[PDB]
């Protein structure tokens, strides 16, 4: 049993670091100390960001659009992932666009605490670095945007997981039996019972100091959907403004 | 090969199940009781309907009004003697009194609604619940029929109890998963947060250990617990979110202080 669990855990693991460019060994070391990235603090900290970074419309504006687009690709790249969870593409195939509908969002703010810290946070791949002060201090309502998800990941973080304990993390939200217009919940259920069992098993082998860290973990669902709801909201408010079809199409 | 590490969970899983018991007069398994038919002499009066409501109130405001506010007030009263029984529980967990007494207020303020929907789910079944302490059981049809902006109030109810029933917790499972609740450190305002994880931590384990004994067939039923901690929060929030529409469409309704000071600033 133990057995096919450290497979499982290594298979994961594995296919994170395939799926995602920027694993979160990187994005600390990013974080601390080495190539360092562009800081962009001020409203002319961002201009210059513009250029001195790469591979419309106000400027709060175009940071949040930004925002979507990195969005859109990290949705690929986490439907990447998924498929490499095992029993996944066994699933109907409704459930599984069903089970990447509703956990994109929940997966995209997880791993978003792997590029913050409590003063800022890594964009483009790693190349800058957009402070916490900044962000809050765009005009309404996009000053309330980062805010929420930066106080979740000072908690999230605290947690001082790894690369393979977020690769499991991820695969228990993917597998959440729960999710709205399911049409055969069993299979589901029981892979993400397998996934629990092996990120449980992840947890007391690699935190052994670490009591109850599994628990702990669990209970962070709750703040990550916390924030998935509160930033559906904010869409809300905001799809009221300077009101491309193509663009907004591919969103 | 017991240890004696899970001597003293096990202690610990005793003792809550105890100030449980002491704490709260109808418990999950007499309900169950009363609901599944090992009654004779336990059966309620069935209300799912307004004439059946007019009939039940004899063995079961100040006065009279509207039938969806007079079952409304109903709740509120109730609800006020649930907050007490709990914080008469809260006092029973270990070192939940030696902690500052502002982030007490805070565990509670928040904890209580979890706490009450947790149990409330004891008296439900896919068709109602019981009321007046299971002499009564009020059909979930005649609920979701109330007025307007009434029958929706318990709906969302139902639909996690059913779902949160499925993992047949019994008694002694509830105490320790309360107390968990409780004890959560993420709450807003807590002072000191550090002393209240110490303390969940511990609770999580005589948890982890209790269910473990308790439901050996049942895989993960443990972490499938925890997940539900997050149906509960989206309950409250779905529910406050219903006052706030009383608080406007009945401006001559009154709300008890207590719940006014609990849902205040949440
Ligand atoms: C961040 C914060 C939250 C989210 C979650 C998103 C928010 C819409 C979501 O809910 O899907 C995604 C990113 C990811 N976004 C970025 O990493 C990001 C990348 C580039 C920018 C730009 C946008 C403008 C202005 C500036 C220079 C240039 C052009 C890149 C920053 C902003 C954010
Ligand atoms: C239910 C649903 C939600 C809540 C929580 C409430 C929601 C506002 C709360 O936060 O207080 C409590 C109960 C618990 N309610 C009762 O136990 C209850 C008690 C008495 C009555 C009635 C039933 C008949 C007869 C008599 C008057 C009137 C009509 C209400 C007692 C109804 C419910």
């Amino acid at each position: 049993e133990s057995a096919d669990l450290r497979a499982l855990a290594k298979h994961l693991y594995d296919s994170y670091i395939k799926s995602f460019p920027l694993t979160k060994a990187k994005a600390r070391a990013i974080l601390t100390g080495d190539k360092s990235p562009f800081v962009i603090y001020d409203m002319n900290s961002l201009m210059m960001g513009e250029d001195k970074i790469k591979f419309s419309k106000e400027v709060a504006i175009r940071i949040f659009q930004g925002c979507q687009f990195r969005s859109v690709e990290a949705v690929q790249e986490i439907t990447e992932y998924a498929k490499s969870i095992p029993g996944f593409v066994n699933l109907d195939l409704n459930d599984q666009v069903t089970l990447l509908k509703y956990g994109v969002h929940e997966i995209i703010y997880t791993m978003l605490a792997s590029l913050m810290n409590k003063d800022g946070v890594l964009i483009s791949e790693g190349q800058g670095f957009m402070t916490r002060e900044f962000l809050k201090s765009l005009r309404k309502p996009f000053g309330d945007f980062m805010e929420p998800k930066f106080e979740f990941a000072v908690k999230f973080n605290a947690l001082e997981l790894d690369d393979s304990d977020l690769a499991i993390f991820i695969a228990v939200i993917i597998l959440s039996g729960d999710r709205p217009g399911l049409l055969n919940v069993k299979p589901i259920e029981d892979i993400q019972d397998n996934l629990l069992q092996a990120l449980e098993l992840q947890l007391k082998l690699n935190h052994p100091e670490s009591s109850q860290l599994f628990a702990k973990l669990l209970q962070k669902m709750t703040d990550l959907r916390q924030i998935v709801t509160e930033h559906v909201q904010l869409l809300q408010v905001i799809k009221k403004t300077e009101t491309h079809p193509l663009l907004q199409e591919i969103y």
